DNA sequence: AAAAAAAAAAAAAAAAAAAAAAAAAAAA
């Protein structure tokens, strides 16, 4: 059974059961590039997250795991990216501010985090916009650095208690879509960490302004504050099922539209179903409101120059309790 | 747990099953505006449709629900609308004539009413016109009061059965097109009504009588009953895809001519198998006809001063069996 | 379930799938009209094409279809028509010359054949001029007899093998336009055959010389074989978007110039991408032709008297695999 | 009791134990259909595959079994297969050209071969397309003639050391699926033989060349051998969770996109669990190819025109031990 | 059953409507 070194940091253990018996892995970096590896027990509980080790592979029972590791010891991080590594695709870090981060609506578990970042144009001007990364959920559970998370509470709490601080990304995969559409994604080797400013530096935050979106076409994403009235209608019309939904925050009256389909692997009875109790789900929250039972934020993707198209991006609900619901 | 205190009336009672659980839902009209909540069996059976009532709501498992409700009790509708009305967009009751309804040729579930109201137009009088109320399928069945519907043939039966009429619409939503275009809306809190004339009133109806439709440009539909030959020949343009029918009605031959679309949801093999559907359907219809085993109605947006163009509203079967083919 | 007894003949076999079911459809000619109804497997294999038949109907499961059928057995085609026919727009039958045909420039399907027919003026006398006879893809798919067609290439297949052979035309519904132009039409009952002379009667080919066309006002179709040049230069005006074209035949110079515009169910992202795809289409058209990889035939409007208009009507490409690229 | 003569090849014996009891089953062909009969001990060892029998069966204790037996005496292959005979859905022989064969990825059992057959045109000429026949391991193990097998590991090995080889398929029922997706099936009564050509003819295998694969739409499954770096990044979305794998031929980049769902009897554990393990070891496949440890060969669905989409079939795995991995 | 499939932006609807010839544009 020949065996093999190697160098690498770690980023996340995780352990699973499976017909009686238990899996330990850990999520090694290795030569920038993910690789999980098993481990024993001591394993699980001996590594930290985030410190680097070296390690002995042996391939035994059809599987590679660690052997025996020895501690070992070990960043810089572009302020800006350029519109052609955008249209390269590159993995890359930066320097960003969390916006706000929401569960997009009728939707599993693909949250939705905004970011503000240093775009340098091709003229060569660097000016702040806005990006929207989603990811699934258990892959920023295990991508936030300085955090624990099991839960969607824990991950709505990292959110909320992180709002508008400066975040540092490592490896966040730039992606370029079909139209002009930028975009980041959060990769398996990925790692989010919150800097801890404490006003570090307030030169750059006038800067991070943003006056457009360039994940969407003259679009951005803005959040609410519900402070009155919450009505919702549906439209059931030829073509589309919409949510006419009209609120008040605490400046002005607002007028959205969610939207609505039967996702491919969907059955005419489940999306039916899906779709009367998010219509439930929208009535009583109204009442929910007026009582302060629960809060409700609506971060709505707003097009200023034209409101006749307000789709709501996704919906939260901050509970008495302090859980969060997502919706 | 803090409870709520509500007086409200109920509008109607719905039942559904997700993942071997049981929901039961009440409409609760609660200050003219629709708001649905949570109920048990008991509940389910108790309680009667259009009856007031007064509840304690107890915001328990992530949701508002019924735990207590006390039996309590309690209409004036307009008989006519102003233009400045239908410009507003106000909700409004209506005592309207029902002339005639059809499912909307090719669309799944788009069912369409015709009414007779009395428009007051900007010098003051009143007189009557069309407007086509559009509703989905559940809608319309958990709108009509007095009537219980499950499938389309019940709702065509309460349709038949109603022709002509005079129906009280509640909280119908007035709405005014881009253009000058001015059709009701049936909102989830809205209602309709039998009135159960007999005569009750013989001076209105030489009021109710249209000479124009104002939900469309100079074209009134009107229902004709198929007599004799009914051709359909499909014709592919450059640009549109027509349905050349010529038929017979017990006064005249008519040329109508259907449309057709790629819907922006639709595939090029999905469309081109639902229209060839179509067109066996109508081929088939003739002879259908002719051998007395289905009658067919034709509505039909005719034009009497330039009948150049005809387009279909939409055609509708009724068997011998008594099920109503929606076609 | 009562049933029907009908003789008549079929005139294309079809099979269609709809959510993991199958449909066979048959396209029986009753009393000289298209009728279609609903088979088994059997029945799609068994029948044969063009041969009459005997069938007993009963409607079941909501649809016409075949329970049992009996084999039977059962032309006259008029060899000129009047121009008192042209104006009643009476269907009829022909004895007709196949010119050459082509798919209409920038146009999804409607294809467009070439008759030369034998005309009787007012006066009595009959002469052959040029008709145009356009058509969808499967209109004329199913509607050539003794031939088998499933997709583009068989179809310009069957045209170019049968170029100047002598065609019957069964059903062929002629029109007249707004102003004087007249022009077939293929209806579903109708039907081509290739009639086979092998110089079986030569005295009337005399007569089959086009010097004007009906369709258009004083220009007829002709076909050149591009043999030199072909340079396409797009001309965007404050009007028009001209693609002014000058190639070379065996013979002659050309200088046509085909147009453009937005179909009214179009915007302005796909009109521009469909038309620079043209563009560069028709550049490497050139450089394709010099090399002798394709060959390209050029069927255009042109005016004998007046070449200060020579609208190309459709461009064809011969490749050299075999396969036909429309264009 | 009384008894029955038969006479019959066999194809398989088998053995089990239920409840300290043991049955002996011998798979006996019988006018060409598969039927099966208990036996005894001398009967299972005496026996021998592929040789016909004469047999005595007495209803005995609720079953029929053989009471005794003689030994007895008794192939023409066609070697094309006409598109009326897909359409028809008759089982049949074949010559057919081995060209690999893989454990569909992420299933437990269902292997699946591909062959090279002659198939017949609607015109008439023969030309050689591939085919895709699945099939349980059981079947597949019962099915070849000629082999032992027990495991996995001796499947792989009939697999690979016959790869390229020239194949007769006694039975194997063709089939048609609801569009034009042809494929073969393997039956209970179903053999697969090695010809053994050793060059016997040659003059055939220029047909045997496949230029696309008639069980997929313009897709052609084929085999490339992993040289260097294996990337896969698991990328959940709104809809789908793909696996975009790339890595190194001999050759060429290869950008291919495994994909997941939950099996309808799964449960939202178990499914997570499985594809973590899948993404583990691919995540670890790429540290064992470059070590040499195991050799790759990855199956994949490409479409030569279009490599927008290169879905892998399936992975397989060649250890240093000797046995197959089969992932 | 097995093939197919990059997502994720963008979206008021719902009236209206024979088509298919014709045409050089740009000055005044």
């Amino acid at each position: 059974l020949r065996t093999l070194n190697v160098k690498g940091q770690l980023l996340t253990k995780t352990t699973m059961s499976i017909n009686n018996e238990d899996y330990y892995l850990f999520k090694f970096l290795v030569n920038n590039k993910s690789i999980d590896y098993y481990g024993t027990q001591t394993q699980f509980f001996s590594l930290i997250n985030n410190k680097t080790y070296e390690l002995v592979l042996q391939y035994s029972r059809k599987k590679l795991l660690i052997k025996s590791y020895e501690q070992c010891e070990d960043m810089t991080v572009c302020k800006s990216v350029t519109f052609q590594e955008f249209c390269a695709n590159e993995i890359k870090s930066l320097l960003a501010k969390f916006l706000y981060g929401f569960k997009i609506y009728g939707s599993s578990n693909v949250y939705k985090l905004v970011f503000v970042i240093l775009l340098e144009d091709n003229n060569g001007t660097i000016n702040g916009v806005q990006v929207e990364m989603m990811s699934d959920f258990k892959r920023l559970s295990g991508a936030f650095k300085n955090h624990v998370i099991e839960n969607e509470n824990d991950l709505f709490d990292c959110m909320y208690k992180s709002e508008e601080k400066y975040f540092n990304l490592y490896r966040i995969k730039c992606n370029h879509n079909a139209n002009n559409y930028k975009s980041l994604s959060l990769s398996s080797n990925s790692q989010l960490e919150r800097l801890e400013t404490d006003d570090s530096m307030f030169e750059y935050e006038f800067q991070y302004d943003y006056t457009v979106n360039i994940s969407r076409s003259n679009k951005i994403i803005q959040k609410h504050r519900v402070t009155g009235n919450f009505t919702s209608e549906r439209n059931i019309y030829q073509n589309s099922d919409r949510f006419v939904i009209s609120y008040d925050t605490a400046n002005e009256k607002i007028k959205t539209s969610i939207y609505n389909r039967m996702e491919n692997a969907e059955s005419k009875t489940d999306y039916d179903t899906s779709i009367t109790l998010k219509d439930v789900t929208l009535s009583q929250l109204n009442s929910l409101i007026e009582s302060n039972l629960v809060q409700v934020d609506v971060y709505l993707v707003t097009d200023p120059n034209n409101v006749k198209n307000n789709v709501i991006a996704g919906i939260t609900k901050i509970e008495i309790d302090g859980t969060y619901e997502p919706l």
